[PDB]
């Protein structure tokens, strides 16, 4: 799954006043990250808001996004859910509209074992029909360290391509990268990225990527001509922004960063999420006008 | 809300071998819990494996159940997602049904603020239409222990009128109890219920009550009769069951004790549960044999 | 078990007072043992975490362990915490309370350092041995130590040769019960005193509590109360017991404790040693009216 | 922090060895404080966690103190970890380190009781002025002592009058970085061997680690090839060190070290103290091929 590897973005989802998705805002979005270098979009993801979603609006804005993106970077469709039936037809339905692969989240809320892990990505995987599987490892959900054995067995199943290792456990990250030396395998905390690619990541998926993905492009490129200055300059740049982002709510920070570039016409989460608090406006104003001046 | 108090079981929703809701052993395992003298039913719950059905399934659920029970017992409609629409969506068919109260988990998965989760209930009460809330004190998914403040404003929400008290810690519902003397206090976790409810519950929500509920009923008439002996004893058993429960996976156990009742035709879980371990069969078949001899 | 069956009880775990130099107050020490005994409380825990054991030197220890023992040898039972990190330190405090005349030894799982299952056995058997003959009450307190045991695992260290008891300081009650289940004669305290009531009817026998220094009365009526059925006065003290709970929380638990009991004239200093800090000064009335509160119970 | 900046570099955490009766093993104390030294260490971190301290009486602690200030001051860096529980314990070790010549002291969170930020602050703040103007190395550290600071609580710490440095055992490399970010002049330790590349491009301008005891050069390499923009070089370093970790993680890290260190003939006899018991057999011949490895890497 070679053509897997690479800086992609979690794609945020922009809904109207109404919290309907705003179909023009989407379109913005999409073409935003392309226009970036982005190396592909991960789509329908937590950071998509896909659990206030229906697997109806997910479809929806799968569809709409391989209309806009399909032949121009990668597409990967995250059709998690906690039941393996709606995963499955969320896979199907990645299949029909023509994403490069399937993704799901380990099943979460009930007390699953290892073993229904694997039976539940086998059955996304035969949904998928052909296309590659990204697989987590997300200790924060799970709420177990998977062993290196365990590991293995996952990245092993038939049909997987790649590793979401969205962990902050850069010793696994580098036991993983020994154990499976040709293994797709993205970083997903965004605030570690420089170090997780260090220690063994080739690439990543993350919801600040929307904002600022030529930084991350801009890590990978300094680490690759051993420019450690510059690669952790970057890093440092991309968290000061996340400082602000968790202050502020990271989806919402983000949409609201996107807003005032000109990309979404309303920047709201959908409920239980709360609006960005006022205060922050300013800064998030200013990041927006800061990041539109490094391109 | 006081008379929402009471000892009410978390209805487990059947389903058949294509993981189709099974209707028929819905009613029956509707009639099989008013026939245990059980309180009430709480539907729709995580014990009803609600986060593995879509919203019309849900409200299929909450329909059926209403038909068969409504009047007989008090009815609790879990109506909880992540999304506060979805939520709603569902408190208002709970109100067309004509169930007694509403109930909805923390909003789960993305972290959420307290502020956010009272606005929630806040949604959920207002499309509720009347009917009162239960809402939750859950660490083991909120992964939060909430000040006294918190559960303080939690309870006093307008139109919330229970708390399901999931947690294991006994210093803290005795705390709750002192607090709001009139408060609902439902116990969450079957295996401390004796003593949850020496600790200050006065009830129970519990999805172990539809293969034993009489035994729970039997733990509250005997400590409001004093005898500790028997409410102990009786404690013992649920634990032994408890036990058993928990090695063989909870939902699926119940529901192959209750398919060995004559309830429910086949006792699967939706997927990515998986079925029972066939080795654990003839103690759970035992396990039915022995609870329908107590009734008897 | 059985053999250990004259263990069960409430049992106080001993304060440790300091003078204003943070050196030992024996004379306040010996107040205190003496007003414990006063109280009909069954029995002293010495040396355990809430006597200050770990700001406490194996020297210091064992000038305390001896003290208490002059003081109450033949009274009321006596349990001699031992533990520490180290497998020599903790026996020669076993030895020591042998030669003072103690009833048991008790150890703290070892902390800090993660230790292997087999290792905490082997650490209890040596302890063991140098008890030449007091039985063991294993010390079990996830909340401090940061020790997991599993239920089999705790069933195991439980069944170790020498092994009389069980100081369960765990708020799981499930727990509680599935260990009664399994050892029925088993002397198996409750270690949380907030929860005392409940940790009774889910199977503990008896307690050791820091709280029962000053309304051990309080705790012994609970064990009564639930004996005779009487489910009103067992609840209703329990809820007294966390209100004091409540303040004591607030103020620092064994500050807070020494500070009633120097109100009660038994506690000249009511110091911990550092870095415990002082009871904030705005306690202090609540702390006094308390004493007075519980020094009029007792008529 | 500028004025501490001379505490910057690559530090092993130093074992203490034992003999068979498990008293300490002076003789090789010494052979292993030269055996650092000739690595190129920048410094020792002498009686920490690593160093079995918490097994050890405060005479034991001093011992080791004196003889390594004995072997090495001015030499290299040598920081006293006087750490305990107790504050008066931990300033007295202090006020030893200070006479025997150390160069800063250090100390652990004082864990065990669950003392409060401000019980933290004094703690750390009375140990500073017994030091006596040696700086003093903070911790920020929850895996083993259980403390869970916040990062504007670790912002208040190194910043007290005194504090020259952070030990930052954690895996965290979001809030190494935040910390770097904060304090730019800092002496920032990567406590955690197995991320120590990782952890010096998030912003540790060191480290102190237990595995640099056995193999230091490879930790000083990778600082060198990260300097130098040689990420391959570090990359590759650092996954030989992982390689290690893995082992000693199998056999027991302290243990595990100390036989490689046996194999090395650095040190007479491999034992930690009770409860550590000793290392499985079936491991012995792994740990004397890694002890030839290591050799031969320098040799
Ligand atoms: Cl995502
Ligand atoms: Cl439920
Ligand atoms: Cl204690
Ligand atoms: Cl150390």
């Amino acid at each position: 799954a070679t053509n897997l590897r690479g800086v992609m973005a979690a794609l945020l989802t922009p809904f109207d006043q109404q919290q309907a998705l705003d179909k023009a805002s989407l379109r913005r979005l999409v073409q935003f990250n392309i226009q970036q270098g982005i190396d592909g979009l991960y789509v329908g993801g937590s950071t998509g808001e896909a659990f206030v979603q229906s697997l109806s609006e997910r479809e929806q804005v799968l569809e709409i996004v391989a209309e806009e993106a399909k032949g121009k970077i990668k597409l990967i469709a995250h059709v998690g859910c906690v039941s393996t039936a709606e995963s499955q037809q969320l896979a199907a339905s990645a299949k029909r509209y023509g994403f490069d692969a399937v993704s799901a989240v380990t099943p979460f809320y009930y007390p699953f074992s290892f073993e229904e892990h694997c039976d539940h990505y086998r059955a996304i995987i035969d949904s998928a029909d052909g296309l590659p599987m990204v697989v987590y490892n997300i200790p924060a959900l799970s709420g177990v360290k998977l062993t290196l054995d365990q590991i293995n067995t996952l990245v092993t199943l038939p049909g997987v391509g790649a590793l979401k290792q969205t962990s902050g456990d850069l010793y696994q990250m580098e036991q993983i990268r020994r154990e499976h030396p040709d293994l797709v395998l993205y970083n997903g905390y965004d605030e570690i990225f420089a170090s997780g690619l260090l220690a063994g990541a080739d690439g990543g998926i993350g919801s600040t990527y929307n904002i600022m993905g030529w930084r991350y492009q801009g890590i990978v490129k300094a680490l690759k001509e051993g420019d450690i200055q510059t690669a952790q300059k970057l890093q440092t740049e991309c968290n000061k922004v996340i400082d602000l982002l968790i202050k502020t709510g990271v989806f919402r920070g983000l949409k609201t960063v996107l807003h005032y570039m000109d990309v979404v016409s309303v920047p709201l989460c959908r409920k239980p999420f709360g609006p960005v608090d006022e205060k922050y406006l300013p800064e998030l104003k200013a990041l927006a006008q800061q990041l539109m001046q490094e391109r």
